[PDB]
């Protein structure tokens, strides 16, 4: 009986290349994090062309100066900070974005790794033996994944995390689309605190928002690409809902490991185990041999 | 009896990958020290556009560098220095709350890991040979660091100056949004020095702070993020209340170990290295073979 419990070596560097994230979740944090840096990286540049935020049309009274000073103060304060903070709003949300990553990379990911090279190593080691009565020690470590959760809460909290960011990123610019484009210059004044009865400037001067129409182009692709990444993102949290095979089913054709009698596939540790394994079952070497010999039979 | 003291090799770079700090210290320290530079990097970007700190309406009697001189006059002195000083005070308490982690780098981090690489080799040469009367080795090795005391208190002179400093800028910034936010503009004189007397110049002159907006939004961005991690600094800063497994009681079901009577959970090195057991036990080979075995049983 005992005697594969001895532990003896990995013979290599074996694995060294297992996925430690489905693909999906790998694809949907790329762009949701990439998207607002590369626009408002044009943002930036394009601004720093243009090289003002605004432009009032002073009375040809003044001087240089005495222009600058009303084209800089009617630039501070109908929302004229949803367009003084529009490239902020942007990076904010990419930083946020990019944190839920992190959290997983530091809190899951090496005991997912080391979880991933045990149940892989152990089941190279059963069918390499016994392709020519012991325990089922897979079958008992897998059993053991059945009441705990914090592998799933870690996975959750990460979901609804980028779910929630988002969200209110799409609102945003939803509510900036909706308000902006209808005009892009407004009235301002000068004469408040120490000017105010001086009766030698306009009552009133012109001004406009010289990035609106880029604003907004930037604002429409961002929205489109949001509210099509959206749905990956719940189905990614419906995890005991998704695809599998059944890779341990396919192990079944071999004399002593199991017969699984029947899931049930609630929100606990085993499914999404089940789901990486799944993933990762590319560089099971035995599982391809064990395919094609139960295609013989 | 003793044959189990001669030493052999570690027979490979078998850890390479033990992790010296608790995840969650992890990303406090990378949150706190980021979210600041993301901040100030924005804010001398932005004011590298704005090209100017101020604006002061001069008289139309001045030339060009004649308002100029007002203009720069003026950026100098209710306290001025709380908005001229703001892009300093982030990159001062970005670089204070890098130094912690230095600290703990420099003191603390090969020690903890020349013992935890004891340990685990230790326990894992007893399984493998006991799998198939010695004295416990782990056991007295444990006992040892039962009233030292040098890990943990560098530990908690790393957790205090972190929350020293992540209040002190919380205050900071909350005088800072109390005070500007009720107006942006001044009245300021020039005639002071040499110009006293002299009547060719207005006897006072408005200014407008032209970075009072953006800085009130990085402000309440860095508060609201500083007081979500606070009471996290404070959990970890709670060391001997906090939640284990007792690993040293999972390995307890082999012939000759221990049967380990009853913990304290005093401050004391004892606590602490458990803690980072605990965290690293991911690596152990021997830990899933027991921990399977003993669910049979």
């Amino acid at each position: 009986v005992f005697s594969d419990f001895l532990l003896k070596d990995p013979p290599e560097s074996k694995y060294k290349g297992l996925r430690l994230e489905l693909a999906v979740d790998k694809l949907v944090s790329c762009i949701a994090v990439g998207l607002p840096l590369l626009l408002i990286s044009l943002a930036f540049a394009q601004e720093i062309t243009l090289g003002s935020q605004i432009s009032c049309f002073a009375p040809t009274s003044f001087s240089w100066r005495q222009a600058a000073y009303v084209d800089s103060f009617c630039w501070a304060a109908v929302p004229l900070w949803l367009h003084k903070f529009f490239p902020y709003i942007l990076l904010l949300v990419a930083v946020l974005l990019y944190l839920p990553n992190l959290f997983w990379r530091f809190t899951a990911a090496p005991h997912l790794s080391s979880d991933l090279k045990f149940v892989m190593e152990e089941l190279d080691k059963c069918y390499n033996r016994d392709i020519k009565r012991d325990y089922p020690i897979v079958e008992q470590y897998l059993k053991t994944k059945n009441n705990s959760y914090g592998l799933i809460i870690k996975y959750l909290i990460c979901r609804v995390v980028t779910l929630i960011i988002v969200f209110t990123a799409c609102i945003y610019l939803g509510y900036y689309i909706s308000l902006f484009s209808l005009t892009d210059e407004f009235t301002c004044n000068i004469r408040t605190g120490i000017l105010r009865n001086d009766t030698a400037l306009p009552p009133l001067v012109q001004c406009k928002l010289i990035a609106v129409g880029v604003f907004r182009l930037l604002s429409y692709i961002n929205l489109i690409i949001y509210v099509l990444i959206m749905p990956f993102i719940i189905y990614a949290m419906l995890v005991p809902f998704r695809k599998t095979a059944n890779v341990l089913k396919v192990y079944e054709v071999l004399p002593t490991f199991s017969v699984q009698q029947a899931p049930s596939k609630t929100y606990d540790d085993h499914s999404l185990f089940l789901l990486f394994l799944e993933e990762n079952v590319s560089e099971l070497k035995s599982y391809k041999f064990l395919k094609v010999l139960e295609n013989i039979k």
